[PDB]
C-alpha cells in the first residue's frame, strides 16, 4: 500500500472500509463539553540517552520507536503503554496534518501511539473498544527553533534512503508535545494507515507546538518514500463522523 | 465463595481488591453531564414464546439465559449481544440493591449481562475495557403487579433448591427495563461478584420499574441458597470511586 494511489485501502484491509474512520475534522462549535475528561497523566517519558532508541524511516513517516515503561492515562482506570510516535507532513507551503480544525490543516502532526495495558500485542488490540490510544498535536509554523525536534530532525539526513534507520539518544518525550495536557478534543476512530481498524481513543491537544520554518523545511523535504518519490503529503483525506460526537475537555 | 458469610472475597479472587470496583454509590449532584451520551439502543428483545428459555437457582442469583439475535448500543459502533439477565435483592423489610443513589438502597436491581461483538467469547472480554456491558435497573415498590416481571417470579416456586432449573415462554426481554433509554449513569467498574473482572461498561437507568410488594417478597422469600438457608441479601457493599467520575445522559 502507499499514499496518492493504488492499491485502494480496502482491497488491502476491509476495514478501511468501516463507517469510523480516521482522521476527522474537529468542528469545536459542535463538540460536546465532558468534564469527566481530567488531564492527561505521563509516567516515564523524560527518558536518558541511554539505551538509544530506532528511528526508521518505513517509507510512509519517521518512526521513533519507544522502550518499555511510559504508562499513560486518559483518566483513573483507563491504562496505556506507548510503542512509537510518528509525523504526518506535508510539502513547501503545503499542510499536511491528518486532523484539521474547522476545515484548516496545520503544516504537520504528531501520533504517540498507545496500547491498553489489557492487551501483551497490538495485534490483539486491533479493533477491540479502547485498544489503542493516540495522542496527537499539530505542529504550527513559530518564530523560535524546538530544541527538542531538533534532536529527531538533526538525523532525518541519516535515514534519507525508504527502509532506512538510525539510532538515537533518549530524550524528553513528553517535550515533543505541548504543555496544556488538560484541554483536548477525544473520540473514538481507527488508525489513519492499514488496516485501519476501529476501537481507536484519538486524544487531539487545543494547544500547538511550534517549529521554525527551517524546521518544518527539513521534516518536508529531508526523507525519500516507495519509487524514486519524495516522503511528502503523508495524510489520509478527513473521514465523516457519521454521527460520532466529538468531546472537548474544557467549556 | 458466599454472600454474607466468608471467605473475605480478595481471598477468592484478589481481583476484588482491585481500584475499580462495582457497584457504586451515585450522587446524581456529582455526575458530570456529557452530550454525548446518545439514547441506548437495544434490537431483537421481543421473544417469541417459542423457543424456551432456561432460567436457573444458582445460589447466587436467579439467572435466566438469552438466545443469540439480542443487539445492544452504548454509542455508533459500540455493539453488544446479551448473554443472561439476573437480580439481587433483600429480604422482609431489608432492600437489596447492588447501586445505591446518595446513600437510598432500592429493595432490588435487574442485570442484564452483554459482551462487546469486538470478542467471540466472555474469556477473552473479561479484564478488557468495554469487554463486558451491563444495562442495571432499580425495582422499587408501587401498587400494581408488574407483568414482565410475573413471567419470572411466578416460575421462582419450581427451582426453589439451589441448582435446579426450569425452561420459560419467551418474553420481551425490553419489556423489564425502564420507559426512557436517554437517561441513565454510565462508569467504568468490574463484575460484582467474583471474580470481580474489571472493564465493565455499567449503564444504570435514571428511573426505576415498580413491582407489587407480593412480587419482591415473592423473589425475597422462594429461593434457597448456598447450605440450608435462604437466597436472600444477595448484594455486595458500594465501591470507592478512587477518583471515576460518574457520568449522566441528563442535565
Ligand atoms: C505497517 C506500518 C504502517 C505505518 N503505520 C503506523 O505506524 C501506525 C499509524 C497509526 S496512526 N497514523 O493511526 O496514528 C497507528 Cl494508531 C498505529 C500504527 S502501527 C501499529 C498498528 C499496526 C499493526 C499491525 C500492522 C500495521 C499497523
Ligand atoms: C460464577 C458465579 C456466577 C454469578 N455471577 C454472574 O453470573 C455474573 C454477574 C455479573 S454482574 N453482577 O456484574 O452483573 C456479570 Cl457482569 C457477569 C456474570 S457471568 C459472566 C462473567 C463470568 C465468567 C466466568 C465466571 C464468572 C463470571
Ligand atoms: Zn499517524
Ligand atoms: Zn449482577
Amino acid at each position: 500500500w502507499r499514499y496518492g494511489g493504488d492499491p485502494p485501502w480496502p482491497r488491502v484491509s476491509p476495514a478501511c472500509a468501516g463507517r469510523f474512520q480516521s482522521p476527522v475534522d474537529i468542528r469545536p462549535q459542535l463538540a460536546a463539553f465532558s468534564p469527566a475528561l481530567r488531564p492527561l497523566e505521563l509516567l516515564g517519558f523524560q527518558l536518558p540517552p541511554l539505551p538509544e532508541l530506532r528511528l526508521r524511516n518505513n517509507g510512509h513517516s519517521v518512526q521513533l520507536t519507544l522502550p518499555p515503561g511510559l504508562e499513560m492515562a486518559l483518566g483513573p482506570g483507563r491504562e496505556y503503554r506507548a510503542l512509537q510516535l510518528h509525523l504526518h507532513w506535508g510539502a513547501a507551503g503545503r499542510p499536511g496534518s491528518e486532523h484539521t480544525v474547522e476545515g484548516h490543516r496545520f503544516p504537520a502532526e504528531i501520533h504517540v501511539v498507545h496500547l491498553s495495558t489489557a492487551f501483551a500485542r497490538v495485534d490483539e488490540a486491533l479493533g477491540r473498544p479502547g485498544g489503542l490510544a493516540v495522542l496527537a498535536a499539530f505542529l504550527e509554523e513559530g518564530p523560535e527553533e524546538n530544541s527538542a525536534y531538533e534532536q529527531l530532525l538533526s538525523r532525518l539526513e541519516e535515514i534519507a534512503e525508504e527502509g532506512s534507520e538510525t539510532q538515537v539518544p533518549g530524550l524528553d518525550i513528553s517535550a515533543l508535545l505541548p504543555s496544556d495536557f488538560s484541554r483536548y478534543f477525544q473520540y473514538e476512530g481507527s488508525l489513519t494507515t492499514p488496516p485501519c481498524a476501529q476501537g481507536v481513543i484519538w486524544t487531539v491537544f487545543n494547544q500547538t507546538v511550534m517549529l521554525s520554518a527551517k524546521q518544518l523545511h527539513t521534516l518536508s523535504d529531508t526523507l525519500w518514500g516507495p519509487g524514486d518519490s519524495r516522503l511528502q503529503l503523508n495524510f489520509r483525506a478527513t473521514q465523516p463522523l457519521n454521527g460520532r460526537v466529538i468531546e472537548a475537555s474544557f467549556p
